[PDB]
C-alpha cells in the first residue's frame, strides 16, 4: 500500500516515520471529521434526517430541550438552527448535544441512514439564524480522503495500530471507520468517540461498547437493535478528553507516534500533550483562520515546554496538507 | 500554620516539600471526599435530603430515571437504593447521576442543606438492596480533617497554589472548600468538580462557573439564585478526567508537586500521570482493600514507566495516612 495521494514531501516524512516504527507495538491516533474524511458526519446527518422527516422537533428527547426554540415570524426553527444557537452558548453545550440528538434510533436504523448520507453525492440544504435573519447554507456529506485511506492501511500493514479519537458519536463514527466498504478497515474496538448509554428495549439493560470492550465481550452485531439514549458516558472525547481517552483506552505511558487533527481547540490536547517526542503531528488545513491559530499554538507551547524544563517537541514533525492535496 | 494533626514522619516529608517549593509558582491538587474530610458529601447529603422530604422520586428529573424503580410489595425504593443499583451497571453511570440528582434547586437552597448536613454531625439511616433483600446502613456526614485544614493553609502561606479536583458536584464542593467557616480557605475559582449547566429562571440564560472563570469574570455570589440543571459539562472530573481537568484548567505543562487521593480508580490518573517527578503522592487510607489496590497499581505503573523509557516516578514520595491520624 503506497502513499500515492499525498504531496511528495509529506509522503516522504510519513514513509520515514513508518520505517522507523514498524512492528514495535507503536500506535497512531486520528480525528475522524475533516481529518480522515472531508466534511463532517453529524453536521450533515442532522439536517439530512430533518429533511427526510425522520428527525423532527417533537421526537427530540426532552433532556435536550435546553433553551426555547426561536419561532419568530411563523417559521419553525430547525434542529440544525438550534444546534448553532447552542454552539453560541458554548462548545461544551453543543459538542454533546449534536451526538445526543440522534437518541431514539436503533443502531441498525442509524447505520442505514449513515450509508444513505455517504452515498448521497449532493449538498443538503439547511437553515439557521445569522443574528435575526433566517439564512441558507448547503452542507456537504462526508467525502473519504484517499490519502487517509492509504495511510490507515499502510500503518496497519506495518504493525502500527490505528485508533480513532473523534468528538462525534462513537457508534456513528464506527459505521464509517470500521465498515470495509469505505476503505479504512479500522478495527471496531479501536474506534473511540462520544458514548451514550445503549438501551435494550425488551429487557431495559443499559450498556455501551466501551463497557463491553473493557470486559472483553465485545461483538458489534449484538448491539444492532439497541436504542441510542442520550445519557452521557465519560470521558468525552474532545479537548483534553482526547488525551483522557488515550490514557483510559490505549496506554497510560506509551505515546502515539502519530496524531492527526484539523480543529485547533478540539484536537490540540492530543496533538500537543499526546504525540510522542519524535512522533508526527499530522495536520489537515481546511480553514486559514485555523492555520494561524495552530501556528500560534505551536509557538506558545514550544515556549511553555522550554519554560517548564521539557524538551521542545511542540514544533516537531508537522505534516501539513490541505483537503485537496489528499482528496 | 503548623502541621500538628499529622504523624511526625509525614509532617516532616510534607514540610520539606513545602520548603523546597515555596514561592516558585508551584501548585497542589487534592481530592475532596474522604481525602480532605472524612466520608462523602453527596452520599450523606442525598439520603439526608430524602429523610427531610426535600428530595423525592417525584421531584426527580425525568432525564435521570434510567431504569425502573424496584418496589417490593410493602416498601418504596429510596433514592440511595436506586443509586447503588446504578453503580452495579457501571461507575460511569452512577458517578454523574449522583451529582445530577441535586438538580432543580438553586445554589442558595443547596448551600443551605450543605451547611445543615455539615452541622447535623450525626449518622443518617439509609436503605438499599443487598442482592434482592432490603438492607439498612448508617451513612456519616463529612467531618473536616484538621490535618488537611492545616496542610491547605500552610501551602497557601508559602505561595503554593491549592486546587481541589473532585468527582462530586463542583458547586457542592465549593460550598465547603471555599467557605471560610470550614477553615480550608481555598479560592472559589480553584475548586474544580463535576459541572452541570446553571439556569437563570428569569431569562433562560445558561452558564457554569467554569465558563465564567475561563472568560475572566467570576463572582460566586452572582450565581446563588441560578438553578442547577442536570446537563453535563466536561471534562468530567473522575478517573482520567481528573488529569484532563489539570490540563484544561490549571496548566498544560507544569505538574503539581502534591497530589492527594483515597480512591484507587478515580484518583489513580492524577496520582500517577499528574504528580510532578519530585512531587508527593499523598494517600488517605480508609479501606483495607484500597490500600492493597493502590500498592498493586504503584508496582504496575513503576514497571510500565521503565518499559516505556520513562524515569520511574510512580513509587516515589508516598505519604500514607489513616483518617484517624489526621482527624
Ligand atoms: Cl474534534
Ligand atoms: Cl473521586
Ligand atoms: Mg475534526
Ligand atoms: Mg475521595
Amino acid at each position: 500500500t503506497e502513499l500515492e495521494h499525498w504531496p511528495a514531501p509529506a509522503a516522504r516524512q510519513l514513509n520515514a516515520l513508518i520505517e522507523a516504527n514498524a512492528n514495535k507495538g507503536a500506535y497512531a491516533v486520528f480525528d475522524m471529521d475533516n481529518t480522515s474524511y472531508r466534511y463532517d458526519l453529524e453536521e450533515s446527518l442532522l439536517p439530512y434526517l430533518e429533511m427526510k422527516g425522520v428527525l423532527t422537533r417533537d421526537r427530540l428527547d426532552p433532556s435536550l430541550k435546553l433553551i426555547p426554540f426561536k419561532d419568530q415570524a411563523g417559521h419553525k426553527e430547525s434542529l440544525f438552527s438550534y444546534y448553532y444557537r447552542l454552539c453560541e452558548i458554548d462548545d461544551m453545550v453543543c459538542y454533546p448535544w449534536v451526538a445526543q440528538v440522534f437518541s431514539g434510533f436503533t443502531l441498525r436504523e442509524l447505520k442505514g441512514y449513515v450509508d444513505e448520507l455517504m452515498a448521497y453525492g449532493k449538498p443538503i440544504p439547511a437553515t439557521y439564524y445569522d443574528g435575526d435573519k433566517l439564512a441558507t447554507l448547503d452542507v456537504e456529506p462526508p467525502r473519504v480522503f484517499s490519502g487517509q485511506r492509504e495511510l490507515y492501511n499502510k500503518l496497519m500493514e506495518n504493525g502500527i495500530e490505528v485508533y480513532v479519537i473523534s468528538a462525534a458519536h462513537e457508534e456513528l463514527v464506527r459505521m464509517v471507520a470500521a465498515d470495509p466498504r469505505y476503505g479504512y478497515n479500522a478495527k471496531p474496538e479501536n474506534v473511540i468517540g462520544v458514548t451514550t448509554l445503549l438501551k435494550n428495549r425488551k429487557t431495559g439493560e443499559l450498556t455501551t461498547a466501551r463497557k463491553q470492550i473493557a470486559e472483553g465481550k465485545y461483538d458489534p452485531k449484538a448491539n444492532l437493535d439497541l436504542e441510542v439514549t442520550p445519557y452521557l458516558w465519560t470521558p468525552a472525547t474532545w479537548m483534553a478528553g482526547k488525551q483522557a481517552a488515550i490514557l483510559t483506552y490505549i496506554d497510560r505511558w506509551k505515546r502515539p507516534i502519530l496524531v492527526a487533527g484539523d480543529t485547533p481547540d478540539s484536537d490540540g490536547y492530543m496533538l500537543f500533550n499526546g504525540t510522542a517526542e519524535n512522533g508526527v503531528h499530522l495536520w489537515v488545513n481546511r480553514k486559514a483562520k485555523y492555520m494561524e491559530q495552530i501556528n500560534g499554538m505551536i509557538k506558545q507551547h514550544s515556549a511553555a515546554q522550554a519554560k517548564a524544563g521539557l524538551p521542545v517537541t511542540a514544533d516537531r514533525n508537522w505534516v501539513i496538507v490541505t483537503p485537496e492535496q489528499i482528496q
